[PDB]
């Protein structure tokens, strides 16, 4: 994709922190960028859209390469068009942003580095990541996500000749769902066999998907939360097609683990731990601390454990323990835990099959990009996060019940109509050595 020059691109500023052993943190000038899929896409000018709604202009895009060559991503009106705003160290992502001719649903942004051109690269092994979240405005069917993906620092600028836009315009997204809704993958328009969605006027899918390792630190709404590593048998952002994308029917055939090895306190058998008025009280702001422990506690150790702590109202809250029949007590993610839970829940252990935490830590060594988003789920209505899933399964079968939301909740059309003013606020982002990001 080329660079559109109709509208200046200015990344909303966001202050984050870097912490040292002992607890001293310093502030850092960073910013956020909107994912390229949301952007206006058009010719150099004479200005005609290359894409609108869920269809392409076939004259400008007769093939993937010509399309990338002809088509330019433009600047974004962050607050007024996309409902994205920042104040100090806080990012607000609004769910539905109405306009005269269209409605914007959700958003996805990436944290920019100090240079405001390339994405910030995080090296998470032997490190701790903290942030504060307010989910009071995220009901059933919504997801305020903070996570990491193995994107290129330049979003594909240097790798792909016909990507001339790069990270400044939020290109190069990938994750373990290997999304095929992505418009540009590998500097080529994803138009081969393009199918406009019959149930979503904003989305289509092409032949290709964009896959990479993903650490889901936080997928949550007021009701429930999950922390979930996912791995792939490929290194970095990789284009897939056919069975490798593991689309729908061939979910467990592809190159990435779509389910991931998840820790949802409610799913792991503690229904009183997290939610409105619970131990971690989702009616108010709280801190989420995530520690990435290695085998020998060095930066070259194998990633061996992912621990979680919360901090609310000045109190440090230890993660809940698993409470599943036949299953041992774990309060953290280890390869051992992953084997145990996939077995206990009768799930395909793709996480371990594709190399488990070792492979995840190797992604961390290469480097990962920080993603923040708000979204609804056109695939499974967010039921996997906050309800009973599969809906056809017994609600008392271990692993089925993930939250208190109704199996009829989270239909996109319904939540967009009924809960348009939903929002998530992520704030006070911190990175440093284990034990440095929070006060005991
Ligand atoms: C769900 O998690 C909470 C929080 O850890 C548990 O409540 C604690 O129970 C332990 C006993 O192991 C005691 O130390 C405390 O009284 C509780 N702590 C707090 C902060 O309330 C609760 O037991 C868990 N529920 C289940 C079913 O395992
Ligand atoms: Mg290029």
């Amino acid at each position: 994709q080329q660079v559109g020059t109709q509208t200046a691109e200015n990344h909303p500023k966001l202050t984050v922190s870097q912490c040292s052993a002992g607890g001293s943190c310093t502030t850092e000038s960073r910013s956020v960028v909107l994912d390229s899929n949301w952007r206006w896409l058009h010719t150099t000018s004479g200005t005609t859209n290359c894409y609108t709604g869920n269809t392409w202009d076939a004259s400008l895009c007769p093939d993937p390469v010509t399309c990338a060559q002809n088509c330019a991503l433009d600047g974004a009106d962050y607050s007024g068009t996309y409902g994205i705003s920042t104040s100090g160290n806080a990012l607000t992502l609004k769910f539905v942003t109405n306009g005269p001719y269209s409605t914007n649903i959700g958003s996805r942004v990436y944290l920019m580095s100090a240079d405001d051109t390339n994405y910030e690269i995080f090296k998470l092994k032997n490190q701790e990541f903290a942030f504060d979240v307010d989910m009071s405005n995220l009901p059933c069917g919504l997801n305020g996500a903070l996570y990491f993906v193995e994107m290129d620092a330049d979003g594909g600028l240097s790798r792909f000749p016909n990507n001339k836009a790069g990270s400044k315009y939020g290109t190069g997204y990938c994750d373990t769902q290997c999304p095929q809704d992505i418009k540009f993958i590998n500097g080529e328009a994803n138009i081969l066999g393009w199918t406009p969605s019959s149930s979503d006027s904003n989305a289509g899918t092409g032949q290709y998907g964009s896959c990479c390792n993903e650490m889901d630190v936080w997928e949550a709404n007021i009701n429930s939360a999950a922390v979930t590593p996912h791995v792939c048998n490929v290194q970095g952002q990789t284009r897939c097609s056919g069975t490798q994308c593991g689309d729908g029917d061939e979910r467990y055939d592809g190159i990435c683990d779509k389910d991931g090895c998840d820790f949802n306190s409610f799913r792991m058998g503690n229904q009183t731990f997290l939610g409105p008025g619970k131990t971690v009280n989702t009616n108010s702001k709280f801190t989420v601390v995530t520690q990435f422990l290695t085998s020998d506690n060095t930066t070259t150790g194998t990633l061996h454990e992912i621990r979680r702590l919360y901090v609310q109202n000045g109190k440090v809250i230890a993660n809940s323990k698993t409470n599943i029949a036949g299953m041992s007590q774990f309060d953290s993610i280890t390869d051992d835990f992953c084997n145990a839970q996939k077995t206990a829940f009768g799930d395909t252990n793709s996480f371990e099959n594709l190399g488990g935490l070792n492979v995840m830590g190797q992604a961390f060594d290469k480097g990962v990009v920080l993603v923040m988003s708000v979204w609804d789920d056109h695939e499974a209505n967010m039921l996997w996060l906050d309800s009973d899933y599969p809906t056809t399964s017994s609600a008392s079968t271990p692993g089925v019940a993930r939250g208190t939301c109704a199996t009829t909740s989270g239909v996109p059309a319904n939540v967009e109509s009924q809960n348009p003013n939903s929002s998530v606020v992520f704030s006070n982002i911190k990175i440093g050595p284990i034990g440095s990001t929070y006060t005991a």
